[PDB]
């Protein structure tokens, strides 16, 4: 659970933070919001490890497989198992258009795997639009009543470093790799003053790929449900923004900031970008 | 109200983050468990002053003001309208023993004042627990139906800058001006174990200062029940620790980790340390 009364954390002998001396000198490790920006250096994972088994914490993670896309379950959930949350209690979801095609994939304990079937909708549309409503459905469902938070990503991904409590917060997004070192008006943002996504060329803080966020389940329900009615009001306008879902998640976190920003480390592609200096650990990587 | 459905900002223009230039180079400005301490230059007050004022916000300032202190309240509120929470929905409460001596000082519009009368006590030890044990109590009253956020805080001070919403968070301690640079085992925490107090010579992440303190009404009615009751035990082992409710406060945000800390900025006294070059202001300070 969330917020609930905590029970006071042990004894714990650890090195003392020292106040002049900076965590990182070469990266923002705050937003002007004042949410911290989640790289190697900035947390004590054994501070945090703590404080979540004392308040019980489970964790939903979402995945969609759709198509050939089922062919990157097997390494995805092998490699979550042993670098996603280890230690917490982990509900998986997959989300397919095959429940045969889903492998066995051997669980530690207090982690289970669901898998649930998606309508094989005939219009694209439908399509683009299929995880903000599916998440978004879940939401006021079975998560409410399983998970204290939910992670939402992209399969075609591999874990390969920690992934854990340090990311849970009410609201999350990821910095996408492509853009973390570029100028707002370089993100690829929707232009279009047509599209519920639009962004003008002089707003922005930072570009959130669509394939790493999350958050309480009441806050990803609130984005989820925003994202999937947006899209539905651009589909009767007849127009689709440039990315997606993405550009929409976007819009959602430039006027409701998120509680936490992770640091590329949590979203990278190694073929694309290499292993730049500032990237101290690889966590969760594209596949090639 | 906090966590309530929030409405989105308005069109900003400001500029960027980058995130591959620290925001401080000099200072650290995030814990080992991911909560911001709160320097300048960490924030943008304009985003901050959106989110809260869309919040409704509601801020309580309780000050106790205790024979010959009463003198100190005149400038102490004058100046807290000058530079505290200024925008923002504001009651001040002001707990003394001579509710005749309050000066008549003139408020802006939003904000409030409330002289509560304490009882003249006769012991010492009822005297030293007082502060703890009233701001419980009226906790679980007032506070409760009138304000989101509680900050208790000495009134032998002056403020000289901004101290406004970017302290706002569940709960919050601010480092004491005399240690921010000193090692843990030199923190003036009580050292004897047979005090609820106690802290060994190897544990302690900061030394927070009893001058300032603050939070959500339930997280503050959590600490101030916590060191009342724990002074109580104190009282009953014929124990009185070295900085009474200072020690405690200690103790408490030790086991209980705050959500935001403060600089000295928000706590300094500028006659005993002068004006160093990482106070980049000076906002709350000793009179002397």
């Amino acid at each position: 659970a969330i917020g609930e009364f905590m029970v006071s954390l042990p004894r714990m002998v650890y090195p003392q933070p020292k106040v002049l001396t900076p965590c990182r000198k070469d990266v923002l490790v705050v937003t002007p919001w004042l949410a911290p920006i989640v790289w190697e250096g900035t947390f004590n994972i054994d501070i945090l490890n703590e404080q979540f088994r004392l308040q019980n914490t489970t964790i939903g993670l979402t995945v969609f497989a759709i198509k050939k896309y089922v062919a990157f379950l097997k390494l995805f959930l092998e490699t979550a198992e042993k670098h996603f949350m280890v230690g917490h209690r982990v509900h998986y979801y997959v989300f397919t258009d095959q429940p045969a095609a889903v492998p066995r994939v051997t669980l530690g304990t207090g982690r289970q795997l669901s898998v649930l079937e998606v309508r094989a909708y005939k219009r694209w549309q439908d399509v683009s639009m299929r995880r903000m409503e599916m998440i978004s459905d879940f939401c006021e469902r079975r998560f409410l009543s399983e998970v204290d938070y939910l992670v939402c990503v992209d399969v075609d991904m591999e874990f390969r470093d920690h992934v854990g409590v340090e990311i849970l917060t009410p609201l999350f997004g990821t910095l996408h790799p492509g853009f973390y070192g570029s100028s707002r008006e370089a993100f690829t943002y929707e232009r279009r003053p047509q599209s519920q996504a639009y962004i003008p060329k002089d707003e922005g803080d930072f570009y959130y790929g669509g394939a790493f966020f999350g958050g309480s389940v009441q806050e990803v329900q609130r984005l989820t449900r925003a994202c999937h009615q947006a899209m539905m009001v651009d589909q009767a306008n007849g127009i689709e923004a440039v990315w997606h879902d993405e550009s929409h998640l976007n819009k959602y976190l430039l006027r409701h900031k998120p509680t936490k920003v992770l640091s590329p480390e949590y979203l990278w592609d190694q073929q694309l970008l290499g292993w730049p200096a500032v990237l101290r650990k690889l966590r969760f990587t594209a596949v090639p």
